[PDB]
């Protein structure tokens, strides 16, 4: 039964009918050439739709902006007529999709980029980690990233103005609402953070200038649609692939924070730990947070329903949002309000593949 997971939430400009979120997942079954949705992966989020609210795997805003083999586009035509079934397969159900918006950065490989060239970031500095490719079989493989250049100057409208295009498809397509991904890392968190983050020009050294890219897209996307359909997903707090928030991590993170609030977006989405774990935040700094960003707070990372009640209970959080188990398990609203048992999870196919492991999850 629970208390108010399963209560309405006023999320900007749609209306959740319980707390329980699925997650932003990466499941790298596009298909390729074009970095297209497919008719499983609409399958597989129809499955899902009583979810408070879906996020969407992360989705390129451009072709420059793929990281991973696999991974949908939101740029191209053929993208966007894929994405159109999927929110309408969702929206069948009574259920409500925001695509998650990224540009991988440096977490790429020049294989994988337009005309074979070497990945963007803010400095050139290798992320020294792996991303995920494809063999020439199709499945999913581990390959180190490639080494990439430094965005100049005057490329900084250009990837703003990606953003913007890629919401104003998002519109078209159907979503209820857009996720920005400045977090784990990728093009907006290497912006962000002080050690992937080189820079002498406005767009580096203070916290001021490292947010500076982040919100000018913000802004961008607020204008290109409307605020009350934008949401941001963060991971300020600890180190996320080899990107660390700094020694002022806190202080940084309720800068930009109080910064995103004077936008009024829809929702600020903090991603609280790598899946390799991390430093729990404090309750003080959650109060930080809460009273920083008076809109819709999404808390995710190891979260259990337990958990989730007890911190919107305490009014630190709105709504929290589940991966592992969403992946697992497509009523997880059903099973947490019911209590029942949640299927096993079989992470060896969390990444690229077919049906298996994927769609057939089954339901009660
Ligand atoms: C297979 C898989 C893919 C992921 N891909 C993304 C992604 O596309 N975007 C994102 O922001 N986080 C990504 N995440 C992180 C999840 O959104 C989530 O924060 C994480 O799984 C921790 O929550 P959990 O313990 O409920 O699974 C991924 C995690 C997993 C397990």
């Amino acid at each position: 039964s629970a208390e108010k997971l399963f209560t309405p939430l006023k999320v900007g400009a749609v209306t959740a009918p319980n707390r329980v979120f699925m997650a932003p997942l990466t499941r790298l079954r596009s298909i390729e050439p074009g970095d297209i949705p497919t008719p499983l992966m609409g399958e597989y989020y129809r499955q899902r739709a009583s979810a408070g609210l879906i996020i969407s795997e992360a989705t390129q805003i451009s072709a420059q902006a793929k990281g991973y083999a696999g991974a949908p586009g939101l740029h191209s035509p053929e993208q966007i007529a894929a994405w159109k079934k999927i929110t309408a397969g969702v929206h069948a159900e009574d259920g409500r999709i925001a695509v998650q918006l990224w540009h991988t950065g440096r977490i790429s490989h020049s294989s994988i980029q337009p005309g074979g060239q070497a990945p963007v970031s803010a400095s050139a500095l290798n992320a020294n980690t792996r991303t995920s490719l494809r063999d020439e079989n199709g499945n999913a493989i581990r390959v180190d990233t490639t080494t990439p250049r430094a965005l100049e100057l005057d490329e900084i409208p250009g990837i703003v103005n990606d953003f913007r295009q890629a919401v104003a498809n998002a519109r078209e397509a159907g979503f209820d609402l857009v996720e920005l991904h400045s977090a784990h890392g990728y093009l907006l968190h290497q912006f962000l953070s002080p050690s992937s983050n080189q820079r002498t020009d406005q767009y580096g050294g203070s916290v001021e200038n490292r947010a500076r890219l982040v919100l000018e897209v913000v802004d961008a996307v607020c204008n290109e649609w409307s605020a009350d359909r934008i949401g941001i997903r963060v991971s300020p707090i600890g180190t996320f692939q080899n990107v660390d928030n700094g020694p002022n991590e806190e202080a940084d993170a309720l800068y930009l924070i109080e910064e995103l609030a004077k936008r009024g977006i829809a929702y600020l989405h903090m991603s609280e730990t790598d899946l390799a774990g991390g430093k729990p935040y404090s309750e003080a700094f959650r109060q930080k947070v809460r009273e920083r960003f008076h809109g819709v707070i999404i808390g995710a990372g190891a979260y259990t329903a337990e958990k989730a009640e007890d911190l919107i209970g305490k009014g630190l959080i709105d709504a929290v949002a589940f991966g592992r188990d969403y992946i697992a398990n497509p009523d997880l609203v059903a099973r947490l309000q019911k209590k029942a048992e949640l299927n096993p999870q079989r992470p060896e196919s969390f990444y690229g593949g077919g049906a298996e492991g994927y769609t057939d999850y089954p339901s009660l």
